[PDB]
């Protein structure tokens, strides 16, 4: 017996009650649209697994985004497609409009609703206190939805939260790393993006859950209210934990690993050190003070916990006083 097991505290058993087909994405049969409906306009980016384009649907003259897939593990294709279909129409979830075969790649191309996004680096510099609260609530709607549907996003970060600021519209995108939560399942820790990786990933604890997304959201919040993007700025995955420990303290880190009977990579022996837990006020200064309130700090504090079991759930987060000032729809 190595690690102590763990379970999500909410939506724990949602998938087990489902028909197999809901989560057994390996058996999913892709429904294909017509590639000729779409004309590529310009490349937006390239990752290790895909290329993303702005495009036009020539049938309706509507802008769309086309992601042409190329993953090495090809079962990930069906996983992303099944998750997108399962979640389609949920609050603030990007809509998959079509799936077509690209004639050049001969691979699936996912067609999504367009978002006229403001670049996050520019945008975060302009967010007011009210805006941060507003958009955080919007992200929480999306996360509580997918969690309630038995799905963890696993790549929450600024790029994946597409905001059209002009129209105050938000969409959670790129479900390519998302997975179905099953109690007792051990998951790959090589997920999320460095600055947003939860302590569970960084200590190699595999039996994690929806609460991973809440750590990532906390990292986003900290970057927004303190105007420090990213907040925990590691050079690699090991330094990433050290950066966290310099804020949350090493004593609570050891309490966490001790709770789950986890051992740190011996790598940490001569780099981790001994750090006190810092008060959040440490990160406040004249340039970010207009974004900080006791409610902001308390909310942040309750997201950024080493113990994934201790973090606020998305629904609990929506109950927080931080959101009292936000006008709800509609
Ligand atoms: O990778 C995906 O799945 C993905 C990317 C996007 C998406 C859905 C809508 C989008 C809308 C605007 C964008 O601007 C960029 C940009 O990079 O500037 C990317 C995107 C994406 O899905």
């Amino acid at each position: 017996s190595g690690p102590v097991p763990s379970r999500a505290r909410v939506y724990t058993d949602v998938n087990t009650h489902r028909p197999r087909e809901y989560w057994d994405y390996e058996s999913h049969v892709v429904e294909w649209g017509n590639q000729d409906d779409y004309q590529l306009v310009r490349k937006l980016g390239r990752g290790k697994y895909s290329e993303v384009f702005e495009a036009i649907n020539i049938t309706n003259n509507e802008k769309v985004v086309v992601k042409i897939l190329k993953p090495v593990k090809k079962k990930k294709i069906k996983r992303e497609i099944k998750i997108l279909e399962n979640l389609r129409g949920g609050p603030n979830i990007i809509t998959l409009a079509d799936i077509v075969k690209d004639p050049v790649s001969r691979t699936p191309a996912l067609v999504f609703e367009h978002v006229n996004n403001t670049d996050f680096k520019q945008l975060y510099q302009t967010l007011t206190d009210y805006d941060i609260r507003f958009y955080m609530y919007e992200i929480l709607k999306a996360l509580d939805y997918c969690h309630s549907m038995g799905i963890m996003h696993r790549d929450v970060k600024p790029h994946n939260v597409m905001i059209d600021h002009e129209h105050r519209k938000l969409r959670l995108i790129d479900w390519g790393l998302a997975e179905f939560y099953h109690p007792g399942q051990e998951y790959n820790v090589r997920v999320a993006s460095r600055y947003f990786k939860g302590p569970e990933l960084l200590v190699d604890y595999q039996m994690y859950d929806y609460s991973l997304d809440m750590w990532s959201l906390g990292c986003m919040l900290a970057s927004m209210i303190f105007r420090k993007e990213p907040f925990f700025h590691g050079h690699d995955n090991y330094d990433q934990l050290v950066r966290i420990a310099k804020v949350l303290g090493t004593e609570d880190l050891y309490d966490y690993i001790d709770k789950y009977n986890i051992e740190l990579d011996p790598r940490f022996n001569d780099i981790l050190g001994r750090h006190s837990r810092k008060r959040w006020e440490r990160f406040v200064h004249s340039e970010n003070q207009h974004l900080v309130s006791p409610e902001a700090l308390d909310f942040l504090d309750k997201l950024l916990r080493y113990d994934h079991q201790s973090r606020l759930t998305a629904r609990e987060a929506m109950e927080h006083p931080y959101f009292y000032t936000v006008v709800k729809d509609q």
